[PDB]
């Protein structure tokens, strides 16, 4: 008997490698794809324009793909626990499918939905295609606790099956054939909203730096895996000035929203390795494996993104310093390297991993001694590839709050920028107020003589702030403080 299925998009915003959507379609007489938009989400949230644009463009891409099959995405407004009982009744739903969510809050949401579906006679299929592995299997093999060091994680997955291959494509014919009739007034209720409807400024015609959606994700995957990009990205990567700019082959926002399947990426990367080198090392997959590591650590920890009550996080007496945090968040620290990175993050929504090391170091154990929790919140607002697991996980790792086995140094907020871009043009691009400084002073403009500041038409302390701390004194004190925190544990 043919099901009436609803496939629920949350992440996994794609039609390729979507085993949950396969389960919705197989043996269905009727299928509807829904995204549930909580109309009061923003009331509790301060998420910025770049993440909203990326989400909306991802939903518009799904709707465009569904229109090719004479169907539509249903953007249902409400909270899942409220709308699903109505949808079940009104649409006569017999099956609900969705990609598994490992994050503690989503797991609790989904468990409640599964209870309500069971009560209503609705079958539920979930598939764990957001990650490479069954995270619960990793934890099970580790004595029912997540690994807390990366080598242990690698040992565990090294005695597990390989990640599942990407699922086969849903039949275009099957999907158009089993579609729900779209009403002409679909957009009364179920349309994808425009950015201007969310109060954001009017969008231009030019493309975003990071255009959302599955179509863009797959085009980027293709370019990313061109042989001509193999040396630059996998054989001999270099952290140079050009690396700091958003790359047209970058995949991380698409992986985070599920516009790109991590299993597809994994096996296409393996395929390219085979062609070029004629069994790859684990390091080939490091980007995906570190992501999986943080997902595994997060899934059973509802306090993962907090310090207090987080069982894996050392309790550190961070300063309560809202003025410093606000300066850090707005790029007003007076360190042009830090400020340019935070400006790029706010303007575009992606910054290089080593630039994330730099600004997170400055906020937490390197300089300002503000809790990593506040850095998590700012990255959640602004960073396209941040989610509960990788954001908090990376901040705890970087700040030596969790996963600690050895100390590693924070980069210098002057020297690291100077080395990465000796030209200073990264600074000039994101902090044009500083553009007249010669490259000798542009990373440390408080050291420029008054003659140079006058000719650069930027007087430090007036047109651009003085550095908010003395880095040499502050970082040595902070190192001393952290060392004592850890050595005292004995
Ligand atoms: O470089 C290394 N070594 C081990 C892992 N890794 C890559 C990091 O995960 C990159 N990264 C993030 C990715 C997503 C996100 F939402 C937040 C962060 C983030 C926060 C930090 F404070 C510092 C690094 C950060």
């Amino acid at each position: 008997d043919g099901a009436s299925s609803v496939h629920w998009f949350r992440k996994g915003l794609r039609l390729h490698d979507n085993p949950a959507l396969l389960a919705a379609v197989r043996g269905a007489r009727c299928v509807r794809c829904v995204y549930i938009l909580d109309p009061w989400f923003a009331a509790s949230s301060s998420v910025g324009i770049n993440r909203w644009r990326f989400l909306l463009q991802s939903l518009e891409d799904l709707d465009t793909s569904l229109r090719k099959l004479n169907s539509r995405l249903f953007v249902v407004r409400g909270q899942p626990a409220d709308v699903f009982p109505r949808l079940f009744k009104e649409w006569g739903v017999t099956r609900l499918t969705f990609e598994y969510d490992s994050e503690p809050f989503g797991k609790e949401r989904d468990a409640a939905i599964m209870k309500m579906a069971k009560e209503a006679g609705v079958e539920v299929v979930t598939e764990n295609s957001h990650t490479l592995y069954d995270l619960d299997r990793i934890i099970e093999l580790n004595g029912q606790k997540p690994p807390l060091t990366y080598k242990r994680f690698q040992a565990l997955i090294s005695r597990m099956e390989l990640p599942k291959k990407p699922a086969v494509a849903v039949s275009s014919q099957q999907m158009e054939s089993c579609r729900a009739e779209i009403q002409e007034n679909h957009d009364d209720t179920y349309g994808v909203p425009s950015l201007e409807e969310l109060g954001f400024p009017t969008e231009g015609l030019g493309p975003a730096v990071w255009q959302g959606g599955e179509t863009e994700a797959l085009a980027r995957l293709d370019k990313h895996l061109e042989r001509k990009a193999w040396v630059a990205n996998y054989e001999r990567p270099r952290m140079n000035a050009n690396s700091l700019l958003a790359s047209p082959t970058g995949l991380s926002p698409y992986l985070r929203f599920g516009c790109l399947s991590c299993r597809l990426f994994y096996y296409r990367l393996w395929d390219l390795y085979k062609k070029v080198k004629r069994t790859p090392p684990l390091s080939l997959f490091g980007q995906l494996l570190w992501r999986e590591f943080f997902y595994t650590a997060a899934t059973n920890n509802p306090r993962f993104d907090r310090m207090e009550g987080n069982p894996i996080c050392i309790q550190i007496p961070w300063d309560r310093n809202p003025e410093a945090l606000a300066k850090w968040a707005e790029g007003k620290t007076g360190f042009p390297w830090i400020d340019a990175i935070m400006t790029q993050l706010r303007q575009e929504g992606w910054i290089h991993h080593l630039a994330r090391h730099a600004v997170a170091c400055f906020l937490t154990r390197g300089d300002l001694w503000v809790s990593w929790e506040s850095g998590v919140r700012v990255f959640d607002e602004l960073l396209l590839d941040a989610d509960f697991s990788v954001n908090a996980g990376s901040w705890m790792w970087l700040s030596c709050s969790a996963f600690f086995q050895q100390f590693f140094h924070c980069y210098c907020p002057v020297g690291f920028g100077r080395r990465t871009d000796p030209s200073g043009d990264y600074i000039r691009r994101y902090l044009p107020k500083l553009k007249g400084f010669p490259s000798r002073y542009i990373y440390e403009p408080w050291n420029a003589p008054e003659s140079v500041q006058k000719a650069a038409k930027c007087i430090i302390g007036v047109d651009y702030p003085r550095p908010i701390v003395n880095h040499a004194e502050t970082s040595r004190l902070n190192i001393e403080r952290m060392k004592q925190i850890y050595q005292q544990l004995s």
